[PDB]
Formats: structure tokens, C-alpha cells, sequence
């Protein structure tokens, strides 16, 4: 475990993270796609074998040694808001469970359902809030990876408001 187990935020491309693991935004398909998952597939394509995996659900497949966990979230798009978020909560459970089973002192994680998975809404406070309810769990240190600058700072809020 991390010695004193953290939240951080970073606006940087998640393929570039200093962290033990990363998670994907993945596809149900483990297709190449768009967004954090395009990048995931040019950084780790090793990692694509075999990843389709369902909604809600997680898989980690190694590239090299470096787990990258392929987590699939909803797309608001074809599910209810209420079938939504329950997906979108079980997704980042599977998360906690293998970052739990690797071992990992640190893991580089993005808001899934936020990008073309929203159906065009501002999700970050729904997606960051079931990340905390997964993750408060596990002692890895968690760093959060996003693109938008005014997201920036609303992720870095909810994490100093906790402390
Ligand atoms: C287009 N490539 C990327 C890479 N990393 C990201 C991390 C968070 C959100 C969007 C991102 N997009
Ligand atoms: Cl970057
Ligand atoms: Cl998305
Ligand atoms: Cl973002």
C-alpha cells in the first residue's frame, strides 16, 4: 500500500502518468475507439488482446508487466439515467477489486462516462463521486487524469473539501 494513501488531479494525457497501472475507458468490444481510449491503444496495444469485456465490468490485461485495467463504463446515450448509474457505480467497484488484486501502490485512473459515453452532460460530479465510493477503500494512491482546464480545478475542489 502507499504509506499515506492520496487523491491527486493532473491535466495531462493519461498515457504519459507516473503511476503503477492505468485504467481504461474501454469500449465493451476492446476496439481501438476515441478519447482516453485511443491513447490507451497507442501507448499499451499489447493490452487489447482479448479486453472485451461487459458494461459495468473490468478486465486487466498485462503489456509487458504494466497492468492496464480496461473498466466499461455506460454509454448514457442507450441506458436510463437510473440503469446508468448503477452501471457506471459497478464499473468503478471492479476497478477497487483489481487494482485490490494487483498489488499496486498507485494507479492512474480517468472519469469514465464523462466523454462521448455522457450523453451530452456534465457527469463529472456523478462519475468522480462513485470513483470515491470505490476507491476510499483501497490504500493506492489515487491520480486522476482529465483534459479540461475548468474540470481542473472542480476535480482538485472535491478533493480538498474532503480534506
Ligand atoms: C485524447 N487523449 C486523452 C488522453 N488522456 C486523457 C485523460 C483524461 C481525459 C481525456 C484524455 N484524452
Ligand atoms: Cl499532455
Ligand atoms: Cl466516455
Ligand atoms: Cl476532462
Amino acid at each position: 500500500g502507499a504509506m499515506a494513501p492520496s487523491y491527486r488531479v493532473k491535466r495531462m494525457d493519461i498515457a504519459k502518468n507516473d503511476e503503477e497501472c492505468v485504467v481504461n475507458a474501454a469500449n465493451p468490444r476492446g476496439l481501438p475507439g476515441d478519447g482516453v481510449c485511443k491513447a490507451v491503444y497507442k501507448k499499451w496495444p499489447e493490452s487489447f488482446k482479448n479486453s472485451a469485456t461487459p458494461v459495468g465490468t473490468a478486465k486487466t490485461v498485462m503489456c509487458g508487466t504494466y497492468p492496464v485495467i480496461h473498466a466499461v463504463g455506460p454509454n448514457f446515450s442507450n441506458y436510463t439515467e437510473s440503469e446508468g448509474d448503477r452501471e457506471l457505480a459497478a464499473a468503478y467497484r471492479e476497478v477497487a477489486k483489481e487494482v485490490t488484486r494487483l498489488g499496486v501502490n498507485s494507479v492512474a485512473i480517468p472519469l469514465l462516462s464523462t466523454g462521448v459515453y455522457s450523453g451530452g452532460k456534465d457527469r463529472l460530479t456523478q462519475s468522480l463521486n462513485h470513483l470515491f465510493t470505490a476507491m476510499d477503500s483501497t490504500d493506492a494512491d489515487v491520480v486522476i487524469y482529465c483534459r479540461d482546464k475548468e474540470w481542473e480545478k472542480k476535480i482538485s475542489e472535491a478533493i480538498q473539501m474532503r480534506t
